[PDB]
DNA sequence: AAAAAAAAAAAAAAAAAAAAAAATTTTTTTTTTTTTTTTTTTTT
DNA sequence: AAAAAAAAAAAAAAAAAAAAATTTTTTTTTTTTTTTTTTTTTTT
């Protein structure tokens, strides 16, 4: 009921703590579905069957209802929000007496609040109130121990002050011992004490939704003991809180307006490996045209390059490493470099790597890059705690760094990118830090020719500017070149005109995750070996290739080839999902690795040898 | 050989950690001085 | 034999003495960061 008082010293009131402590008991047990189901029973028992800790109930149904509880909640949410952790209590150990070790504790969390505020517009209307609101991000520090019943030696006696609650707008407090009665220098008892998880999050307005001439505002946020580390740094995220501003924020100090800060006591945020993969993925297997069905479903948003689709699928599934012995470092990683005259989808492409394949990171040449190839140690300015900020082809470890701009890359970063692709390890000995953080890369890159257009009399390594141990390694050499053509350019024209007519904003192969589950599959669960191949012909291939390429100015095929086509060979297996490299799978990559040889060889020697050899490209 | 560009050096300014600096009378006890009362010893 | 002086013991009151007692804030220091100058190095 309602009198002349407020609605908070109304809920602070005895009689009616009992009367809405009893209504919230009342449709926790009775409120049973939109269609006859107990909902409540069902989400505690999974609640309790994962000792989840927190619960979480939606406003409409709580409303819809009952109403008079959703009216008094964003008015005095703290009191209500305490009550119903208590009533909470009282029903999950109804449920499962067995609870009581578990935690002590149950949080809930109120969801689909209907009147979302902006982070613009939080005035002083809305202080001690529960709001909904939308933002990014921008930080979020690591978990910390908070206390939350704290027990103090009192250490002129060492007696055990109690358990005092810590509500988190003062520090408590307390006033003398009881044995003793000494006000006396107290300190925390570390182990009696039981803490709870505090995190510190700071969410600002998206710049989606931020207007034209402005800035973002930011907001704080706290998360505790079960919403932290439930969002990291640039997610969109719905977070629904007490806005808040009295725990000791004030600008009191010298030179200041009576200014007061603000947080956010977080109440529910809110983000915005499988089985029967193994089915899928096997069934679709069976297919046997698997392998051009990837090469299809790669990089959909360009046209043509088939080539370089291909490529990079034999790049992302990658061969095996191994080492005979440990003596002998053979990777499994295929690096890849596309060389183009511009406009023709290099960064696209990289993009789309960047998009659909996991453990992957960007960086460029030129000094913009998100992250940067060298490794440093510094203080991380948006958590100022001393990081060793490892570069990015340790960040991308396992899978791809992606170097856009390959050719203009500092020399710093030249010395970074050749020592790792050749040791693999990244030999950091800046501060004292004397180490070597392993960076399995498997980089994919792109570089614009000298005087941005391909050149075919000069060769590829005398008409791009990378030097020649760079230019060596790299398993795929691809060349992308702009030829002008009727056919061609309307095509590529329809194309275009295509997306852009359907990305007005009016009208708002395989699917890519699928081929992500593909990728993972077939990169750690699928080793195919290698005892089926024609051995003496593959040795007398490389015979008469470096036979015929015995010349001056004409530096020879040679066993990194011969070990970049067992890598591919190996990859197009794993693409074909086997757990044996079969003749196909090495004609296949004996196809892509003489392709990217001729095509790094100039025009005539081109021809010559696209000329003897078609026998293999015509596979 | 001199000009342009880049890298490093020098110097000022800012943010946090941890060691220093400052404030700071009132109530209870209890010994000592004084008085008082009951008794015994001594004198009229 | 009665009166009285003295003795010891008990009590009240005033003066002196006894005892009790962490927390908050400020400032130096260290350490990085940033600007701008100077220097050095690469180019035509
Ligand atoms: N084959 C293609 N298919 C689709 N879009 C293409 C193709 N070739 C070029 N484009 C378009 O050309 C524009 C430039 O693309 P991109 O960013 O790849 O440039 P680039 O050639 O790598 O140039 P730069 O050297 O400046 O990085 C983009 O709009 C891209 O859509
Ligand atoms: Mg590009
Ligand atoms: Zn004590």
């Amino acid at each position: 009921d309602l009198k002349g008082h407020s609605v908070r010293e109304w809920v602070s009131m005895a009689g009616p703590r009992l009367e809405i402590h009893h209504r919230f008991k009342n449709f926790l047990r009775t409120h049973v579905d939109s269609h006859g189901h107990n909902v409540f029973k069902e989400r505690i028992s999974d609640m309790c069957k994962e000792n989840r800790e927190s619960l979480v109930v939606n406003y409409e149904d709580l409303a819809a209802r009952e109403h008079v509880l959703a009216y008094f909640l964003p008015e005095a949410p703290a009191e209500l929000l305490q009550i119903f952790d208590e009533a909470a209590l009282e029903v999950v150990l109804a449920m499962y007496p067995k609870y009581d070790r578990i935690t002590n504790h149950i949080h809930v969390r109120i969801s689909h609040l209907p009147l979302v505020e902006e982070l613009r517009s939080l005035r002083q209307l809305h202080l001690n109130q529960l709001i909904r609101t939308s933002g990014v991000v921008t930080s979020c520090t690591g978990v910390l121990p908070q206390l939350s019943m704290v027990k103090y030696n009192c250490n002129k006696c060492n007696f055990v002050l109690g358990p005092f609650c810590q509500s988190q707008n003062q520090e408590v407090k307390p006033g003398s011992c009881p044995e003793c009665q000494s006000a006396g220098p107290f300190e925390v008892n570390m182990e009696e004490t039981i803490y709870q998880n505090y995190q510190r999050i700071r969410i600002q307005e998206s710049p989606g939704k931020v207007a034209a001439g402005r800035l973002p505002r930011s907001k704080d946020a706290i998360l505790l003991a079960d919403l932290v580390d439930s969002c990291k740094p640039g997610d969109e995220i719905e977070l629904t809180g007490i806005y808040h501003n009295n725990y000791d924020g004030s600008l009191n100090t010298a030179n200041g307006f009576p200014v007061f800060a603000t947080v956010i006591l977080a109440n529910h945020v809110a983000k915005k490996l499988t089985d029967e993969d193994v089915k899928m993925i096997t069934s679709l297997s069976k297919d046997q045209q698997i392998g051009e069905k990837i090469f299809a479903s790669i990089a959909p948003s360009i046209y043509g390059h088939e080539d370089i689709k291909r490529g990079l699928a034999l790049a992302l599934f990658g061969g095996e490493p191994k080492n005979p012995g440990g003596k002998h470092k053979v990777r499994g990683d295929i690096n890849v470099l596309l060389c183009g005259d511009p406009g023709t989808a290099k960064s696209q492409f990289l993009k789309y790597i960047e998009k659909v394949s996991s453990r992957a990171i960007f960086t460029t040449g030129q000094g913009a890059s998100a992250v940067g190839l060298t490794a440093y140690v510094q203080r991380h300015p948006v958590s100022r705690e001393w990081t060793l900020e490892a570069g990015a082809l340790v960040l991308a470890d396992r899978g791809v760094c992606l170097i856009d701009e390959f050719d203009k890359m500092n020399d710093q970063d030249r010395t970074s990118i050749h020592e790792a692709m050749e040791q693999q390890s990244i030999s950091i000995s800046k501060a004292g830090i004397v180490t070597s953080l392993q960076a399995r890369c498997t980089v994919i890159a792109a570089a614009n020719p000298i005087g941005g257009r391909y050149d075919p009399s000069l060769t590829f390594s005398e008409n791009v500017d990378l030097t020649e141990p760079i230019i060596s390694r790299f398993d795929i050499l691809c060349v992308v070149r702009d030829t002008v053509d009727p056919v061609q350019d309307e095509m590529l024209a329809r194309f275009v005109v295509g997306s852009h007519v359907r990305h007005h904003p009016s009208n708002k192969p395989l699917p890519q995750e699928v081929l992500k589950k593909y990728i993972i599959y077939a990169k750690e669960r699928v080793h195919p070996k290698l005892n089926q191949m024609d051995q003496d012909k593959v040795a007398k291939m490389y015979s008469d290739l470096r036979k015929e390429s015995m010349a001056t100015g004409s530096i020879p095929i040679t066993v990194r080839h011969i070990e970049s086509m067992i890598r591919m060979a190996e990859a197009h297996a794993r693409i074909h999902l086997r757990d044996y490299v079969i003749e196909d799978d090495v004609n296949m990559a004996i196809r892509v690795m003489l392709e990217s040889f001729i095509d790094t060889q100039k025009f005539s020697v081109m021809r010559s040898m696209r000329k003897t050899f078609a026998r293999y490209l015509s596979f």
